[PDB]
């Protein structure tokens, strides 16, 4: 019985059997925190999981501060960009913005406040800022646009 | 522009455009709740939806009561099928299980605490009541099994 964790063979009272590979129990561990798994884990390919490390690593990320976003955790959003609460902020002048501020969104993922838009455009698409929601964790959807 | 939500056509002041058709606003509304439908909506073919009734009609649904569970609430499971806290109860003496319970699923979702399953048998895969977590909206998943 080859450990797939740790190239020993396996001697233990206890084997574990996941993705049809053979494993000390202190070696079926999340590849980045090295907590030990138990009863189901994920997997990237090769590599194993804990679900927090495998949602921050593979989940959707912050479109300003790039890390991941559980499906557990509040966010805002512009189109299709997602942003933490606190990072859904003016990029110039870095006022965090609230429910029904007025902003736009730049052709990079930037958030720029209506009062700095001029300012920013000389270095858009303008938009409402919508309450926040709780995160879909990637969800297909429909875009809802309006024409006068 | 014929309104895909109600065939007549459409005169007001604001047109909506999603699934690449055209809608009064009152008529993009959730198939299932008629709530009106801003900024994106889910569908499932042919129908829209708003975010709640998506998941509580095409999420994973409790083994036990068969409702839809939103990536929202945290849950009870045994192998891969997932129950509400409320319904992760023993089928035979309706007692709600608690972690560190031992008790049997069976091959029919079924859930039967370990007093009661020489009874249910007459009429089975043991195991422990594992903490409630999170229900993770159908995540594709490994198995950990275990041999001595
Ligand atoms: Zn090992
Ligand atoms: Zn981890
Ligand atoms: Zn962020
Ligand atoms: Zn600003
Ligand atoms: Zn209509
Ligand atoms: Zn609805
Ligand atoms: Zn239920
Ligand atoms: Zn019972």
């Amino acid at each position: 019985p080859m450990c797939a964790g740790c190239d020993q063979h396996i001697l233990d009272r206890f084997i574990l059997k996941a993705l049809d590979r053979h494993w000390h129990s202190k070696c079926l561990k999340c590849s980045d925190c090295h907590v030990p798994l138990a009863e189901r884990c994920f997997s990237r390919g090769e590599s194993v999981y804990c679900k927090d490390d495998f949602f921050k690593r593979f989940g959707t990320k912050c479109a300003a501060c790039q890390l991941g976003i559980p499906p557990t955790q509040v966010v805002r959003r512009a189109q299709d960009f997602v942003y933490h609460l606190h990072c859904f902020a003016c990029v110039v002048c870095k006022r965090q913005l609230a429910t029904g501020d007025e902003f736009y969104l730049m052709e990079d993922s930037r958030l720029v406040c209506k009062a700095d838009y001029e300012t920013a455009k000389q270095g858009g698409t303008p938009m409402v800022a919508a309450s926040p929601e709780r995160h879909d964790g990637g969800l297909q959807a429909n875009p809802v646009e309006v024409q006068s």
